[PDB]
């Protein structure tokens, strides 16, 4: 019914790259992006569904987004500014989502950025070296300051006094300067001993001010203008891992970061060890705290939180954003300080998808990251239902199929070679195949056993070096193998068999196609892989081939194969005469039965609408998806909300106008037919 993003995770080890203002809005910098979410009455949700709807990219940087701010001016919440590794700080505005103007003074990768609570225009930013730029760009105008030479971790613009700004750096200096008298150092703050990750002011004047600082010392210190001194240290406590285990192997510091409510001024809220989130009693000056999610099981963070974003939604509630390396996005309602909802996100491609026929809208991805989600498409209260399996991955996954029959049981395969087979259901690690391939496994396929196999269904794994495996999903740790010996001693080959870069296999189990290096697909009976056909169309490596289903209008449709290849034109075959004959020697076909053009670039993955006769979706390099009615050869609907190359398409179990592509660009995009408003690919 609405679209659906999931988006790339926020940045790592930012001490601002994210922000939220009233009503409202959230933005988080991910990758070369800033995504945006509207929180609250206006994402217009049902009730009990999360009020949080993804909204909107600002796209430009060419680079990691190293900061975002959003103004916090009345009538201009909707401007931003955001720095990068590319060298920019750009002004935009989200309304439009262009940038208004941008900067390029910085020499030395910046690393945050701050709009000024107290003046309009002024954005003040900060680099590696030390060298910090005032920005007034509502007048173009800009002035450097250079305080200290020593790395710039954080920056907070006070919200009091217009000339004042807190800088922390990465040896744990912290200073309050003024940037009307050359960025003269006011006050030095001296105490810690290791990065200042955050500075938050007093939100109420006067004792002026007060300061705190969070720092990877594991001290929060709250300071004093008037004295210029500490008068209070907060270390962090030490409590016990809660959630599910974690992944050993991954190395993790603490970030230590805080927001200082407005709202209450006697308290503060901070991270800790494994992103649990506190809540300080500053009026016990005891070390008084309360845990956020202390009641709930499994609701808070597994990893540390890098950045805290209040934000009071139009109906009066006081929310509060966190980001994190455990790569979810959560929303806590501070009256209870328990989580209300979660967006997952993704940190590498989005290489495979793949819908359970077990579970129905069970959606299996296989991520650059290491981790395969498992998207429970059809939650009612949850848009964003995914479970991360981590356990024996290890690698990008390259590849997913779930069994045909068999609830829970996710094959798998990697960037490295490898092959292996969960049990979702479960919470055991995976089974692994002792046989690897010797490069990345581009496909995995179910079917029957065939000799010398004994073991009813076998896992099929391809891989890039050009080798079929055939496994024993009971005994992964076996023989796994080469289906080319059987082909050869079937067929009396005698030349060397061609490079197989694809298998698909018939719905009904009883015909195999390989698709090959040189272009050429291969179509083989059961039981001993009898060559009964060669399609030569394509003339590039073929990357994709999937068989119309068996439940559509006619029975002649599940003869109908797509294919694509590195070339940008599609085709679709029709077995049924030569399969119907099954012929003593092969046949050799050299015309499609159907040509789809329209593509401008290779075609990574093809899939049939089950809920159509002849209804085709491709994914292209190009950036797009286009559907077809590939009987009449017809584009009908083209999605351009991709920025990168798409890798995967699948149809939505359910919903005949809902299709799930991912791409290079971090991004799984669930989208609409009747809401695209271009029939066919761009021509250029």
């Amino acid at each position: 019914q609405e679209p659906r993003t999931l988006p790339p995770s926020p940045n790592w080890y930012c001490a601002r790259c994210s922000d939220a203002v009233p009503g409202g809005l959230f933005g988080f910098a991910a990758r070369t992006s800033v995504f945006l979410v509207r929180v609250g009455p206006g994402a217009g949700e049902s009730p009990g569904t999360p009020p949080f709807r993804v909204i909107g990219e600002l796209v430009g940087h060419t680079e990691r987004v190293s900061g975002f701010t959003f103004s916090h001016h009345p009538g201009q919440y909707n401007l931003c500014a955001t720095s990068s590794d590319d060298g920019t700080v750009k002004i935009w505005d989200v309304e439009t989502k262009t940038v208004v103007t941008e900067h390029a003074l910085h020499q030395h990768t910046i690393s945050t950025l701050h709009w000024s609570p107290r003046v309009k225009d002024l954005i003040v930013s900060g680099d590696e070296k030390g060298v910090v730029f005032c920005y007034w760009f509502n007048r173009n105008d800009s002035q450097h300051l250079f305080i200290e030479p020593r790395t710039i971790f954080c920056l907070t613009c006070s919200p009091h006094h217009e000339d004042l700004v807190a800088i922390g750096y990465k040896d744990g200096i912290v200073v309050i300067i003024d940037i009307s008298k050359k960025g003269e150092v006011i006050h030095r703050l001296r105490g810690h001993d290791d990065e200042i990750h955050s500075i938050a002011w007093c939100p109420l004047p006067g004792e002026g001010c007060y300061l705190a600082t969070g720092s990877k010392d594991q001290t929060i210190r709250i300071w004093s203008c008037s004295r210029g001194r500490g008068v209070m240290i907060l270390k962090l406590p030490f409590l016990k891992r809660r959630g599910g285990g974690i992944d050993p192997t991954v190395k993790e510091r603490l970030w230590l970061t805080l927001h200082w409510p407005s709202n209450q001024p006697t308290q503060l809220v901070s991270s800790c060890f494994g992103g649990e989130l506190l809540q300080w009693d500053l009026t016990q000056s005891r070390r008084k705290y309360t845990l956020f999610s202390a009641s709930s099981e499994g609701q808070n963070h597994s990893r540390i939180v890098f950045n805290l974003c209040p934000l009071q939604t139009e109906d009066d509630k006081q929310l509060l954003l966190s980001t994190s390396m455990d790569r979810d996005v959560k929303c806590w309602d501070i009256a209870t300080l328990e989580c209300s909802w979660t967006l997952p996100s993704l940190g590498g491609f989005a290489y495979s998808l793949a819908f359970s026929s077990v579970d129905i809208g069970s959606l299996a991805i296989g991520v650059g990251d290491g981790m395969i989600r498992v998207w429970n498409t059809l939650s009612i209260k949850n848009n964003y239902d995914v479970k991360n399996f981590w356990q024996g991955v290890k690698s990008k996954v390259t590849a997913l199929c779930w069994h045909p029959t068999k609830e829970g049981c996710l094959a798998f395969g990697t960037d490295d070679g490898k092959v292996g087979l969960y049990d979702t259901y479960s919470n055991k690690p995976p089974q692994i195949s002792s046989t690897y391939h010797k490069k990345t496994v581009y496909t995995l396929a179910w079917g029957p056993p065939v000799p010398p196999m004994s073991l009813s269904l076998a896992l099929y794994s391809c891989g890039g070096e050009g080798i079929v495996l055939q496994h024993n999903p009971w005994k992964l740790s076996g023989e796994a193998f080469d289906i080319n010996k059987l082909i050869r001693d079937t067929n009396s080959i005698k030349y060397k068999l061609p490079v197989h870069t694809e298998i698909s296999w018939k719905a009904d189990g009883k015909i195999m196609a390989l698709g090959n290096e040189d272009g050429s697909i291969e179509i083989f009976q059961i039981p001993n892989l009898k060559l009964i056909c060669t399609i030569q169309q394509h003339h590039k490596l073929v990357n994709t081939i999937s068989w119309h289903h068996e439940h559509g209008s006619q029975p002649e449709l599940s003869y109908l194969m797509a294919s694509g290849s590195n070339n940008a034109v599609i085709y679709v075959h029709n077995l049924k005469t030569v399969i119907e004959s099954s012929p003593e020697s092969p046949v050799t076909i050299t015309e499609p039965y159907r040509t789809l053009s329209g593509h401008t670039a290779k075609i990574t993955s093809v899939a049939w609408s089950p809920h159509h006769d002849g209804r085709l979706v491709s994914a292209s390099y190009d950036g797009t998806a286009q559907v077809w009615d590939a009987l009449r050869e017809e584009p009908l609907c083209n999605f351009r909300g991709h920025q990168g190359r798409l890798l995967c398409v699948a149809w939505s179990p359910l919903d005949p106008d809902c299709i799930y592509s991912g791409a290079d660009d971090f991004c799984v995009h669930k989208w609409l037919t009747s809401m695209q408003d271009h029939s066919r690919p761009p021509q250029g």
